[PDB]
């Protein structure tokens, strides 16, 4: 059996940075208001893992590698493998691309895999919309397990 | 053989509530602006659905420009489609669907969703899920102008 | 082993139309402005089989008139590479205009070539956004894609 999972979150931009990506310390002008850490990645990473195993959300269960850790246990508890995730992040600003190496390893770590099955993407939105006008990051996932 | 696939709907408020999300009446101050019952979770669905088994998408099967289709029952449109899927000889692996709303509060609905949707589809529950999120006041839903969702569907051989 | 992934892509407006989507040449009054010839769709795919293949995406490769169908084989070829296999796509367009519907059946055929597979695991699809938001008040197109890999 495999499930398939689709994650999304957002956080809009607020206070002094830096902020925090795929566990990954980012510098930044500005700063995300959240609950939380406020780290999209981890945050869409997990409602994926989480929803693909009809575990429901994060709401339904600080640190984001933490919560995302403790979402896997929970999902691997109801008899749940890794098969693999992939991960967008969509940001006018600022750049992704020099983290993914980084995040890779920590989401790997987190998840108890390999990183030949963590994928880590960025894209902008080309100054469209809210992503677009820098009034926040947004991220999507998605993940396939394996029973 | 799997096959995967993505959905994806929006639509605007307007008028009186309630709406109707996953084949539930939620109530709420403003209507959903549709075609149809406006259930932009259903839509989204079948759209996954379809769009896993390479038969398009909602829009194709069931047009704008058609009378007959007028305040349709979203969960019609769910099951014909599914119907359609299954002539193809594809059964369900499993469904995630994530409603994107300021507003009404999801969270209570949910679990009535996941019995409409999987006895739409002739599943378990368990092969269902649907969440929730908002976009922190961001973005056309975050303004409070409408709703949006997103599903994602495995199918099977 | 089945692998997933997921893409993403959007495009801003700008002087003179025509578009290119999913390889297909649509009249409209605008065109797109891109480092490319702005073809979302192509992108948004593209991104999704590399995502799925863990190779990154379009950037990572091909830093930014390119023919993104050129691209698209390219990055097929690398996945090709790495012990892949198509087992199916869908792309879900979206777009207040132009009509994407008629031109829907040529972007699958141009895909399944560049893929170099049947056409029956190729879908597309299109939606609007009900005049809401960027893609809603005509400023853009957007474009998500989800693909599955087998080994
Ligand atoms: N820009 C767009 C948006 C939508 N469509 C077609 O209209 C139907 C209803 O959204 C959808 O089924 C889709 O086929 C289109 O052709 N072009
Ligand atoms: N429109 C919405 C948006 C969110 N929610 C619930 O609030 C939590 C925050 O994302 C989510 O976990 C979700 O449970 C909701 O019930 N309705
Ligand atoms: N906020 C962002 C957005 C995008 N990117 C990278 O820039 C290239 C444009 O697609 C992409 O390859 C993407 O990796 C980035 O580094 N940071
Ligand atoms: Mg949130
Ligand atoms: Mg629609
Ligand atoms: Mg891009
Ligand atoms: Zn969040
Ligand atoms: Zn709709
Ligand atoms: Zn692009």
């Amino acid at each position: 059996a495999m499930r398939i999972g689709h994650g999304f979150d957002v956080h809009a931009f607020g206070g002094e940075g830096p902020i925090i990506i795929g566990g990954v310390r980012i510098p930044y002008e500005k700063g995300l208001l959240a609950h939380s850490d406020g780290d999209v990645a981890l945050h869409a990473l997990t409602d994926a893992l989480l929803g693909a195993a009809a575990l429901g959300d994060i709401g339904k269960l600080a640190d984001s590698r933490e919560l995302l850790r403790e979402a896997w246990r929970r999902i691997q508890a109801k008899g749940y493998t890794l098969g693999n995730v992939d991960v967008t992040i969509i940001a006018q600003a600022p750049k992704m691309l020099p983290h993914i190496p980084q995040m890779r390893v920590f989401i790997a770590e987190d998840l108890g895999c390999h990183m030949d099955e963590v994928n880590v993407k960025a894209t902008t939105t080309e100054k469209l919309g809210f992503t677009g006008r820098g009034e926040g990051i947004a991220c999507e996932a998605v993940a396939l397990l394996m029973k």
